């Protein structure tokens, strides 16, 4: 039986379809803070800092693997910052604690947002030191920190990938700052015209959503003994510069970016621009399988069928 906190959202969307199809319908169950309709997998809502709803739903459904993505992202949390802690933290502690009384496996995601501008910002490595600029940045770090802590002191087995930006078409984003690339195609196919909220300089890691769905399910499925690594695998696929997206997509269909920078401008500046994750190839066998072109292609393809 696996819960999946978040569902509703970017990832949780593609996730629960990838989980159901994997291991059967009657084993998942979806969660999130208001119920939707015309869903398919089994909902139960809740906030994930009511720790008292949260176990509830866990015993209830003999909840032994949990797929945690509820949180708020880097934007949402700079403008935030009280909610962004709180959400982040709290729950990912009401998470944890919940795993250590049920004796769960769990998947906790991090984020390239763990990184400062003080670390290499090209092929940064595994295992530099994470002094991040954002608050969003410190609630992933001090995540990692307590999820490795519930491996080694409390012998949960906690993995996690600090995902790069993730592009998909089947749920837009809203809080991040990654998420100018996915706005980027959904503009350029709605209405020819896009207005870019980063610089057209901006250059960070970016990964396709199936290979990031592919990555979750592929680590989750390791024997446990051939990681040396748990709540924070680097992990990479593209990197590319704002106007290097326009230009891709601009093969494709007419359409005018204009480069009208805000607030997430000094968010993104602070990250690197590529990620060494050798780590995950060599210890679970990671390998990208989505490159600029074929994403694109994927994009185009799904936003021009979804706005014929
Ligand atoms: N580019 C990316 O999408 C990306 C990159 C790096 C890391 N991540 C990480 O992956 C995970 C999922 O990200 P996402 O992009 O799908 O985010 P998202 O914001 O699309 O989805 C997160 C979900 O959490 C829910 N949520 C917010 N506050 C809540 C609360 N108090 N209680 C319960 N649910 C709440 C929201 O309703 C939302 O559906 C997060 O941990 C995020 O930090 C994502």
């Amino acid at each position: 039986m696996i819960l999946v906190t978040g569902a509703l959202g970017q990832i949780g969307t593609e996730l629960v379809l990838a989980l159901q199809e994997k291991y059967g319908n009657d084993k998942i169950i979806a969660s999130d803070l208001k119920e939707p309709e015309n869903y398919h997998c089994k909902f139960e809502k809740c906030d994930i800092r009511d720790i008292e709803t949260y176990e509830r739903i866990n015993n209830e459904n003999k909840i032994e693997i949990v797929y945690h993505l509820a949180a708020i992202l880097s934007a949402a949390g700079e403008k935030n910052p009280e909610l962004c802690h709180d959400v982040n933290y709290n729950g990912l502690e009401n998470v944890l604690k919940t795993a250590k009384k049920y004796n769960q496996k769990l998947f906790c995601p991090s984020s390239i947002a763990v990184f400062g501008p003080d670390v290499p910002k090209e092929m940064t490595p595994q295992n530099v030191e994470l002094n991040p600029k954002t608050v969003y940045g410190i609630t992933k770090v001090k995540g990692e920190e307590l999820c490795d802590t519930y491996f080694k002191e409390h012998g949960i087995d906690v993995r996690g990938i600090r995902y790069p930006g993730l592009i998909s078409w089947k749920h837009k984003p809203s809080g991040g700052t990654t998420d100018y690339a996915v706005e980027m195609y959904f503009d350029a196919v709605e209405s020819g015209k896009y207005e870019c909220f980063v610089n057209r300089n901006t250059r960070l890691p970016m990964m396709f959503m199936d290979d990031a769905i592919r990555a979750t399910l592929e680590l989750m499925d390791a024997p446990l003994d051939s990681l040396n690594y748990h709540s924070n695998y680097n992990l990479s696929s593209m990197s590319f510069s704002a106007e290097e997206l326009e230009k891709e997509i601009s093969a494709h269909v007419d359409f005018n970016c204009l480069y009208k920078p805000d607030y997430r401008q000094d968010i993104a500046d602070t990250w690197p621009i590529s990620i060494n994750d050798d780590d995950a190839r060599k210890d679970w066998g990671w390998e990208p399988k989505f490159d600029i072109s074929k994403m694109t292609e994927e994009m185009i393809t799904n936003l021009r069928r979804l706005n014929e």
